[PDB]
């Protein structure tokens, strides 16, 4: 029931495998939280967001990826993924400014049809640190990125719905 969202707006499926949510983590623009599957304007959405991150061990570290699966548009997809935000290294409770900015965040502007701009958190190795080189934002691929870096399957995942104005 809470990955269901995800499940029906094809998250899981497009872009990652099944998983258990078990880190709360609450995106908000502005101070309005991101409600999965419901849609922005992109003019909203233009500075990154604030991603605050629950429960667990202090020690743990984390990290964000945020993805369009849907480039140039969703019915033909042929740049898949485009790669909007790496964050690494985030210490458990608390939030993506405490961790590495990696990838910096790039504004979202989708240019055909309607785009699902995905975040999505994954727990690191105990005792792991990481530092990815990513030369290129186009055909980003999470599941490929997750074993890469070994990030095991997501923890957490929301994402919103945002088409040209």
């Amino acid at each position: 029931r809470v990955i269901e969202p995800l499940i029906m707006g094809r998250v899981v499926g497009d872009v990652l495998d099944f998983f258990t949510p078990t880190t709360k983590m609450n995106v908000s623009y502005n101070k309005k939280q991101v409600s999965n599957g419901h849609e922005l304007f992109p003019s909203s959405v233009s500075s990154k967001p604030r991603v605050e991150i629950h429960g667990g061990d202090l020690r743990s570290f984390f990290t964000l990826v945020m993805i369009d699966p849907d480039v140039p548009g969703p019915s033909d997809p042929f740049l898949k993924e485009h790669l909007h935000w790496i964050v690494t290294n985030i210490p458990g409770t608390t939030d993506a400014t405490f961790g590495k900015e990696v990838v910096s965040y790039e504004l979202p502007r989708p240019s055909i049809g309607i785009h699902r701009f995905v975040f999505v958190l994954f727990r690191q190795k105990q005792r792991r640190v990481i530092f990815p080189n990513i030369p290129s934002r186009d055909h980003f691929n999470t599941r490929k990125f997750a074993v890469e870096y070994d990030l095991g399957l997501p923890v957490a995942a929301v994402f919103f719905n945002a088409q040209r104005e």
